[PDB]
């Protein structure tokens, strides 16, 4: 059904992610046309002598070359119009809507399916759409969404699976549960998604976008912290809690709430006051906040719009060192002091520093997911490109990502890497801890015993 294809345009572009820095060259990417294609793929390489890596490949977001296979198979998971897409279907025994997705489906296109059938749309997102799904499931998939619905690894029923043995499994919670719990958060490790069942909600049809500025960053991390509370037996609250760390030109550094207030035709009456009301709790700088009123698909869709003029600049395709923790609340003051204000202190092609609290709970602890040890902790994502034909900058990047993990290391910071970059096996082993690194060398035992999948994950050889 599949074809295997040695095209230089699709080797190039296997053998790159948009971090700009691995790049290790497959034999041959392969197109599937559906599941049973991937399955008759990864069973050629187990059952071959050598045991050719076989990687899959959704959009290309990887820093550093998570999704390449040196010398094997890349899977160009993107089919996408010439194959058939499953209806968003009601479920009386769910109480909802859930709709079936391909595993190389990119999040835009899901969301434009399931808006133009009936309205619906998944209630946890990344900021960026053009993710795939399997990709995005094989880490969690976070924005401002997550502190309340949690993760998207939080907001799937079902997935069907190709094993590393080349086997086709449809699990759940409640069939073959340490598959589906494995390969959630699970770095493709164990399998690769053909399918995904994903959890949909009505759509609202707007969005209220609110930012405001705070010099003291106490002030906004205690406001950070309360408006992620918020949603206890009812009761008012936003439907996107984000920030971010600004430079002063263009205290020292300023920090930038971002909110939103999702509404439709029926609660468009009530949304002001909504908003003003939860304002009004809040302690930001007066005379600071900025207002955006704007179609639920363009919100969504803001960082697709950022690409667009970086393209135009020929700054999108440059060396992207991107960095993403999650550090415990009880050590964020520290981070500030140190990292924000010491270490960036005094940029490249410049890029956002992200910065948001999240609730542990809304994360199944059965999942492949590495979480830091405490129930509220924040995403710090140091988001900065290089510049473009200037490899000096790529170095001073990298420089300036090891003092920001070195200051974690080096004053005890419980810090864990959201898409981990790690190489060393006592690194990982770290990432993980003792109890975590068992049930994952349990279930790659299990899974993917020859180590066949995604090994530019550098985790088993
Ligand atoms: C580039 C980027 C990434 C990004 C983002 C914005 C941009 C500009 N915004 C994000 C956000 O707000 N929140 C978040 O959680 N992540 C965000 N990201 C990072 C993104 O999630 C990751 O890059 C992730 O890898 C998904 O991107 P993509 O779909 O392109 O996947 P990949 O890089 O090619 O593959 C990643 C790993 O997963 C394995 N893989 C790929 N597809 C599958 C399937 N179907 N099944 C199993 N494993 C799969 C790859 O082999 C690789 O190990
Ligand atoms: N405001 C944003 O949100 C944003 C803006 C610009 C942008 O720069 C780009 F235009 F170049 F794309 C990227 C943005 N956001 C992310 O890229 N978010 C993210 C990325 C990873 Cl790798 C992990 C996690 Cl958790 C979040």
């Amino acid at each position: 059904g599949g074809r295997l294809s040695v095209d230089a345009s699709d080797i190039a572009e296997a053998s790159r992610d948009f971090g700009g820095v691995a790049r290790a060259e497959p034999m041959a990417v392969f197109h599937p046309r559906a599941a049973g294609d991937v399955a008759g793929l990864v069973g050629a390489a187990f059952r071959s002598a050598r045991g050719f890596r076989v990687s899959a490949r959704g959009h290309g977001h990887s820093i550093s070359g998570q999704a390449q296979a040196a010398g094997g198979v890349v899977v160009d998971m993107s089919r996408g119009a010439a194959v058939a897409r499953a209806l968003p279907v009601h479920s009386a025994a769910l109480g909802g809507h859930y709709v079936d997705v391909w595993g190389g489906e990119l999040w835009v296109d899901v969301l434009n399916w399931t808006l133009s059938h009936g309205g619906l749309a998944p209630r946890s997102w990344t900021d960026y759409l053009y993710l795939s799904v399997g990709g995005t499931l094989s880490n969690a998939g976070i924005s401002g969404q997550a502190f309340h619905h949690g993760p998207q690894i939080s907001n799937v029923y079902e997935l069907d699976v190709v094993t590393g043995k080349g086997e086709v499994v449809t699990c759940s919670e409640t069939e073959n549960p340490d598959l589906f719990f494995g390969v959630l958060g699970g770095l493709g490790q164990f399998g690769i998604i053909t399918r995904a069942r994903i959890a949909l909600e009505r759509a609202p049809k707007r969005v209220r976008w609110i930012r405001a500025l705070y010099s003291n960053f106490s002030e906004f991390t205690a406001d950070q912290e309360r408006l992620i509370s918020l949603g206890s037996g009812g009761g008012r609250r936003f439907d996107y809690v984000e920030g971010f760390v600004v430079a002063a030109e263009g205290s020292s550094v300023l920090y930038c709430l971002e909110v939103t207030k999702n509404y439709d035709d029926e609660t468009a009456g009530s949304v002001d006051q909504d908003v003003d009301t939860l304002l009004g709790e809040l302690n930001f700088l007066p005379g600071t906040v900025f207002t955006t009123d704007l179609p639920y698909v363009d919100f969504l869709d803001r960082v697709h719009k950022a690409e667009l003029k970086l393209r135009a600049k020929g700054m999108w395709e440059v060396p992207h060192p991107w960095l993403n923790l999650f550090v415990p609340a009880s050590r964020i003051a520290d981070f500030d002091r140190g990292v924000f204000r010491g270490v960036l202190g005094g940029a490249g092609a410049g890029g956002p520093v992200l910065i948001y609290p999240m609730n542990k709970h809304k994360w199944d602890p059965r999942s492949s997911a590495v979480t830091p040890d405490e129930e509220v902790f924040y995403l710090v994502a140091f988001l900065r490109s290089a510049l473009p034909g200037a490899p000096e900058s790529l170095e001073a990047l990298a420089r300036q990502n090891q003092r920001i993990l070195d200051f974690c290391a080096g004053t005890g910071i419980g810090a864990k890497q959201y898409l981990p970059g790690h190489k060393a096996r006592h690194e990982w082993a770290e990432h993980f801890g003792a109890a975590r690194w068992d049930r994952f060398a349990r279930l790659k035992a299990e899974f993917d015993p020859r180590a066949i999948l995604a090994a530019g994950q550098g985790i088993f050889r």
